[PDB]
């Protein structure tokens, strides 16, 4: 549903999401010899592979499938308690690290331009013995260049072991937080074009539409740099002088993408008194303008009135020029 | 609001708050076996349970009724400062470790929509032996799915000790902040609406409103993670490597109900500019509406008044027309 | 008053105050069986209690009479410096430990409802022995609860040493701030009414009143919270595993006390905002009033204008009510 | 003038702005008796390096760097620390080196009625028995410690070298409580123009003083920091001796900061209580436009249909006084 | 030229830059004797130098040349992660420490006054043995004071090592920093004036533009504040009490950046409030001028326009002389 699934006991698999559409097992098994890949919709067919002396990446798509996730949760060893993390989709990015196995929860972000809305996606990650299980809401994720990365042997990932995965899979998502701050800078730019020049209604729902956008950004950014801050000076079944200075150049970009959001919210929250100040300053002319005409013809309708003559309408062009060059100090 | 008990001795138990309609003492005791449980208003008939061998879970509802907290309270051999806390409800939440029991004390709050206003109740808690002593102000809790959970033997309550029950009052409390928070967010979502749209006088009020309940929300919140920080990583007569990872999930929950707390806070901070932009764009047009019907009227109102025929009629449409094609650059 | 006593030694005793109205000692040595008090104005009187083996609370009133206080600085052995601190009474409360004594200095406050402006006094403690010295500015003390306390064998306050004393003074102390801070939630409640609905111009003077006080409020509450931290987690002669708990509890209100002031500072600082809204809002009626009488009586003006005729009048109707059948579309 | 960009780490270039005296002063002292004069020949003071009784040499004019180059040299300091001296615009600090203290302080000038701050920097070097400072210009705040050593008062000849630099920080401090007075004399100034003599000068004193508390808190801050210092760390101050003395100057500091915390605070409101002010005068110049208007427009109508007698000028009077008792229920 | 270059392997060398134009390599070998010193744009000429015995300076310009990089790169035996972050031109200055090499990111700006914008170009410089390899993104630089003290053996530059030559290259980039605020202080000083005074369209565009470019200054100075501290307070291959001292300097420099530009920051984020303030009062002026104008004229019109006679001219001069005299109690 929403955030409330009160009154269940502590273990309990609700997936609290909204994506009920699509389902897809996908493994990835690899050495520096050979890969295998294969899509499966039998869950039977994966749990052999927790036994690999090789790299393995099984990613789940669609935990609407609870079943799914409770079988794979089991034989893999995994704590109701993780389990339950996983499907529930409203909560905190996390690092937790147990025994044998390292829990991770990350967001995944879709900015629609135009229609200037975004949505989030829960992506899980368990690093566990030779195994990363991925867990996703919905078909569509920003793996595909590691899956490249893979299947056409580039890089390094293939000499390199499972740790090494779960590092090349959270630099593919953190990544794509660079995409999503560039539309949001274009926004901003677009932005503070209306502020300033097109003062409009619909120009202040935008505003706020966006400050509203950029929060949301900012509740998921920084714990998210607390995520791969933990993950760096820490390390327990992560191969430590080798893949160490990996996370760390992750946790970099956490850094920038935090500091770049912050940038936002500081520029945004201006925004506002920018568009105060355009409109109260559009009020000014208005006044003057109402002043000027005001100021002349209310004393020339008046001795035009006292009656009750070219020297009436001298004195009328007189007091009219003087008011000219009194408004050509000011005005 | 009775914030003033003053000038009285340390040990002084005064119930400082409003509700003294009801009482109530309701025990459940229970085992992996079987459980009993009733309600009394006869105090000396659940003292004997503090010598059990198996979980029991004391609610004394109606603190007002001071003599039963002393009596309670001495048999177990609480603190007279500890008593004195329970019923003293304008208090920061906070836990206390002693010798023989963990202290506790919580917020409940209520929010009524459409009156937007929101009441609290305090709860404490005592954690001793194999009991938790629960005290509240009336009678209506959130605790009822954990009955259940007792009477009809689910989860894994039964089979846990008295720590485990601690855990899962608090973690039913805890989870009452969500139901809370959803709410809130409607007010949210229907202000911004009436800011940007519906502008008026007591559309301003609701904004204090509910920046009000926000700050008093906020006030509860973060001592409440705190709370729950506490017994995460401290531990005590807890079941150590057995319940922790529990209490970690309660926290986890603080964590994003702070966070979504602040989320609020953020948002309606500005909500007052929106409202503030709103206005002073609509005077503009009553600006502009005064000032053409002016900028018009005005000389020709004044040329029709220097006589004092069909070529003046046509002046005064020439120069009345040239000003409606120069409201045609701007307005 | 005053605020600048420069270019003088380190030691020197000049009361900077500006209560120099009244001067009293009064004494009160007591004991589990029985109790003494009196009131002088000799000081040599007094000096003998230094060395009771029951406690004793000698309370000096008026020290704009420095030589009094030197005096019996000298006589129990307390540094110039200290001496120094308690005759200046613009400053930062707090602690300080030394070899045979504690030193301690609090504000009192004083709110006048109505002419809205608060007073302080400054108090200061030694705690020396079985002695606590009490200093004040101007006879009138919260301390009369405690007193009656002494004197009516009420609490436990005879049974206990003289670190309970100083205990049982600082809580009298702290609790007056909670009736101080019930005054001023008033002032905060009838302030909220006049910003939306009074709109005046007195009404900004009382809110910047208002909120100069709650500053001035904030520094002093803030230091005080840590003075009693300082006396709680710390401990010399202060009779440990005994008094602690209550030096505990009065740490605790003051930790209420200061999210209190922070409650206020948060509701005030949005208060002027609510003004200016309800003003740029009413603005806009007085705005709508001109415009519509403007409007119907500028060309109505003119028609009947250009002549220098029921039909006239009947046109000069049919555009008045094709207006106002406009205005409600609107207005 | 903060560049003086691509010179060498040991460069020693005035960046101040006063060239105007030049003077050395040296002050000798013991318990016994005392020595004291100027000169302008630096060569005159080298000796007192090696007194075994307390020296206070004070260097006027550091435009003359030559001369600073000498002493530096001969007392043996570091050429960073000379240039630190000889550059200006710098944060106030503390540094511990082997053989002596250095301290940078700036000392303030407030011209009133001309709304305007100016500072002077003071070095000081505390090495062996010398205190040697360094200042831009003569006229400073240290008068009152020449008589004390002159005339022999308070405890200063009884005590050594590291008393002496006491007393000169603790002069210098001291002043910021003059500073302060005449500051919070601005404020109260500038809250009554504010919300009653509204103007366009009245803007430009307010970010003036703004502008003025920021520079105020950016050398007082770290100057908190500097006594924290000096207070709890100690190599050769002669330790629970002087300690006491430099913890009290540590609370001055402690008393300055919070002030100038209090201003920024009072002051940063201070403009929404000018717009509140203001925004509501533009209501009565409104309400006072449209009364004015509302009836002089029809009743210039009505005269104005013309083309009946004292039956129009009673209609006249009618929806006139109908008018005013109208704003009767308003205005 | 944007912060995607997404889906590509961590080792992957691309140049994110934008400057094409030139390339150089520079290199100056030095010693306390003698010193030598050429360009070339063959890179293999350069590789003999990674084995002095004696202090080398090799300055690449232009790394859009990414062969270049790579190959310096792998010879000097520098991790492909770092490689990469030194074509990467969009990122937080950092430090990192290697086993055999210190690794630094700082940027170094340009400011165009009158038109109100700012760039910046990425320095990248690796200390390594008796190398510092600089790496820049076009011809142009800070380093020249830096070249001339080799060159001409000023300082103290060629008695001491490859760590102070480090050293002397921050110091004399940082150093930049006070131009460039000197440049930002200009604008300040020119903004407070069209605020208050020349109140325009274009005025608050500049304000924004300023505000924006303070908060990019700001990304890039707290940070470089971190390098700085952490170069300072830490120390591998850098002689120690040796060049600490130096570090140290550059250290304090950066903390008093970071102070001028918050000092910007509050500065600047008042001048909209500044400008809203002087355009509300010279709507507040237009207004009054409108209204005294309208209530003199708007009755004295209508008695003249009673009709249908020095005596109503009389009286029109009273009711015109008793409104002057009450806008003499206001206006
Ligand atoms: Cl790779
Ligand atoms: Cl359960
Ligand atoms: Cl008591
Ligand atoms: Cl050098
Ligand atoms: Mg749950
Ligand atoms: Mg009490
Ligand atoms: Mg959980
Ligand atoms: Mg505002
Ligand atoms: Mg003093
Ligand atoms: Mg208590
Ligand atoms: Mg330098
Ligand atoms: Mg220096
Ligand atoms: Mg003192
Ligand atoms: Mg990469
Ligand atoms: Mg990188």
């Amino acid at each position: 549903r929403l955030s409330a699934k009160k009154g269940l006991p502590p273990g309990t698999l609700v997936y609290t999401g909204k994506y009920r559409e699509d389902f897809e097992i996908e493994v990835m098994n690899y050495s520096i010899e050979e890969f295998r890949e294969f899509k499966t919709t039998d869950v039977e067919s994966v749990l052999p592979f927790r036994d690999s002396s090789t790299p393995t990446w099984i990613n789940i798509t669609g935990i609407h499938r609870t079943d799914v996730v409770q079988r794979v949760g089991e034989f893999f060893g995994i704590h109701p308690l993780v389990l339950e993390d996983i499907l529930n989709v409203h909560q905190r990015p996390k690092v937790e690290f147990f025994e044998n196995y390292v829990f991770i929860v990350l967001k995944m972000f879709t900015y629609d331009k135009n229609l200037h809305e975004l949505e989030s996606e829960q992506v899980s990650l368990i690093l566990t013995k030779n195994c990363v299980l991925m867990f996703q809401e919905k078909i569509g994720d920003v793996f595909d260049p590691v899956r490249e990365r893979i299947r056409y042997n580039r890089g390094i990932i293939r000499k390199k072991r499972a740790d090494y995965l779960l590092y090349s899979l959270i630099d593919a998502l953190v990544d794509d937080y660079f995409v999503l701050l560039e539309k949001i800078d274009d926004e901003i730019d677009v932005l503070e074009e209306e502020v300033l020049e097109r003062p409009e209604k619909e120009t202040v729902q935008r505003t706020h539409q966006l400050k509203r956008n950029l929060v949301e950004l900012r509740k998921t950014i920084w714990p998210l740099r607390e995520v791969l801050s933990s993950l760096y000076r820490d390390v327990p079944p992560l191969i430590e002088k080798e893949t160490v200075p990996y996370f760390r150049d992750v946790y970099d970009h956490t850094i920038q993408i935090a500091d770049t959001v912050e940038t936002f919210r500081d520029i945004v929250s201006g925004l506002l008194d920018v568009y105060l100040s355009s409109v109260s300053n559009k009020t000014n002319e208005v006044m003057k303008v109402l002043t000027i005409i005001a100021t002349i013809f209310m004393p020339l309708t008046f001795i035009a009135g006292i009656y009750g003559y070219p020297v009436v309408l001298a004195v009328m062009g007189v007091i009219a020029v003087i008011m000219v060059v009194y408004f050509k100090k000011k005005k």
